[PDB]
């Protein structure tokens, strides 16, 4: 599986390398440093959107861990030889990632649901149906890229496909909740619209870079492709949970909760 990502073909110099090597570890560092605020400010949170942070701290592990393991990865199939970082064993790819956006964004889907204030029948229906959209998503991103050295052409065919489940979800997500803003408290219906628009940006940088490998071949590419994938993995798990979890603050003092109401005050 690893030999079907571009990473394979180039030889890295040490600055390419190391700087790959350092994306990955601050990544673990900013996601395992945010899972401890997120722990902490829980306490601070209604129980009625108290599973909402506890949602990014799942997050926060599940993204930390397969960076490491990125990392580790990263470190174990390169060896510096003659001047440059060359390939080894074949460990490194990018499919982990995927494997991880599984998980990581049913969490940051829900949690989004659960500040909307969505509840009942409607909340277990509006969850599978963006679960599988965003599965849907996913599963033909993972097979349009394992074709990203062989049939470029396949990879347009398969991120059409994925594109089709996005457009659909990211409908669901606005309709819900331009649909459910004036319900929520404390003035958190204004912040809840950035919050979508903060997910339309940090989300599109992904099909941006699954498809460096099409305008940008070289080993330049595979480090832009990093790159991006950090700017939108803070932005799409970290910043992102930090709103969330305003959000939820803000409507516990507005619904009578003293930990939220004195941790504001
Ligand atoms: C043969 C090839 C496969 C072709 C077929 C698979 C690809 C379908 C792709 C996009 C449409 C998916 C949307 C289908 C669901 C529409 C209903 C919906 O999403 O509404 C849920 C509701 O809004 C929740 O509250
Ligand atoms: C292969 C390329 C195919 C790409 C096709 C491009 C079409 C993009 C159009 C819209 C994006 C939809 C994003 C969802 C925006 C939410 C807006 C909304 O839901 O409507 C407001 C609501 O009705 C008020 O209550
Ligand atoms: C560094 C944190 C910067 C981000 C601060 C985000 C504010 C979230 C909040 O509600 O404040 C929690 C407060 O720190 C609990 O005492
Ligand atoms: C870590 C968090 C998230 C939300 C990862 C999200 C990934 C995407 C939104 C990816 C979308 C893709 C599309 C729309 C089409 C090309 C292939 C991708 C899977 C990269
Ligand atoms: C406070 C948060 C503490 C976070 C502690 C972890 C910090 C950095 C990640 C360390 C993981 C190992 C990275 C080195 C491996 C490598 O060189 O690829
Ligand atoms: C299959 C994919 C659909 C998954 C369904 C998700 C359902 C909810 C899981 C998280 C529990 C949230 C409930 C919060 C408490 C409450 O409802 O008041
Ligand atoms: C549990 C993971 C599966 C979730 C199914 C729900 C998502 C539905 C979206 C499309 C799934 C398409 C599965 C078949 C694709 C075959 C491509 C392949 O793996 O070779
Ligand atoms: C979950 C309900 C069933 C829908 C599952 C979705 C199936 C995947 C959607 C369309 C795939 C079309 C692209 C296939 C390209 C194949 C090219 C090739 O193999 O030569
Ligand atoms: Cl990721």
């Amino acid at each position: 599986n690893s030999m079907k990502n571009i990473e394979s073909l180039f030889d890295y110099s040490a600055g390419q390398f190391e700087f790959i090597d350092h994306l990955l570890t601050m990544g673990v560092g900013v996601h395992f440093a945010a899972l401890i605020f997120f722990l902490v400010v829980s306490q601070f949170v209604a129980p009625k959107y108290r599973i909402a942070t506890a949602l990014s701290c799942i997050v926060m592990v599940s993204a930390g861990l397969i960076l490491n393991s990125q990392a580790v990865m990263w470190t174990d199939a390169y060896a510096y030889v003659d001047g440059s970082y060359q390939l080894q064993d074949l460990t490194f790819s990018n499919g982990y990632r995927y494997v991880n956006w599984m998980a990581t964004i049913p969490c940051l889907l829900l949690q989004l649901l659960i500040v909307l204030n969505l509840k009942g029948k409607e909340l277990f229906s509006t969850a599978t149906w963006l679960i599988l959209a965003a599965w849907g998503m996913i599963i033909t991103g993972y097979v349009g890229q394992l074709y990203e050295v062989d049939d470029i052409a396949q990879l347009m065919i398969w991120g059409a496909v994925s594109t089709a489940f996005f457009v659909v979800m990211n409908w669901i997500v606005g309709t819900k909740i331009f649909k459910n803003r004036a319900t929520m408290l404390g003035g958190t219906d204004s912040t809840i619209t950035k919050v979508f628009w903060l997910m339309m940006f940090a989300w599109t940088l992904y099909p941006i870079a699954y498809l460096v490998p099409a305008f940008m071949n070289n080993a330049d590419g595979v480090v832009l492709r990093q790159l991006l994938f950090t700017i939108a993995d803070i932005s799409s798990k970290v910043i992102y949970g930090l709103m969330i979890t305003y959000i939820a603050i803000q409507q516990s003092a507005a619904a009578g909760y003293v930990p939220a109401q004195q941790a504001l005050g």
